[PDB]
């Protein structure tokens, strides 16, 4: 089966022309799903550069039986936009905050940008205090546009 196109359409959240280009396809090119959730998974990090931690994004393949080919659509839907409450290190027990405080990228109180959470991740593994750093983006409990971001580390 060849892609014939691919046809974007949802809540794009102001990101259509990134998203029409992640979505390009070469002349002559041939169907493949490991493809399409690469492409898929490409949108979803482009929306949490811009505080859209949790999008949604679904293909489906429309079949072309007389010429054999595929026409992709994809639905997204970017969902809400997020700032942060807080950043909170969790498992730092020699440590001290103020030291992994001073890595960060993200702001407080600033739309997330899922880039920024995860160059403070990179930063706070560079410097080898721990054996595991790992983020959870997490909704606040009563604060629907909320998130607060945990660095979890083990020393």
């Amino acid at each position: 089966y060849k892609l014939s196109g691919v046809e974007v359409s949802g809540n794009l959240a102001g990101h259509s022309a990134e998203i029409e280009q992640l979505t390009k396809i070469e002349p002559g090119e041939l169907y493949n799903g490991t493809k399409v959730t690469k492409m898929e998974d490409d949108i979803k990090k482009l929306l949490g550069r811009y505080g859209y931690a949790y999008p949604r994004v679904q293909s489906m393949p429309e079949i072309n039986d007389a010429d054999k080919t595929v026409k992709l659509r994809v639905n997204v839907d970017a969902g809400n936009r997020f700032y942060v409450r807080k950043i909170r290190f969790e498992g730092n027990d020699t440590s001290k905050d103020a030291v992994l405080r001073r890595e960060m990228r993200q702001m407080e109180g600033a739309w997330l940008g899922s880039d920024l959470v995860d160059q403070g991740k990179e930063r706070l593994n560079r410097l080898g205090f721990f054996e595991t750093v790992d983020t959870d983006t997490q909704r606040v409990p009563g604060s629907p546009d909320q998130v607060d971001v945990v660095y979890k580390v083990k020393e």
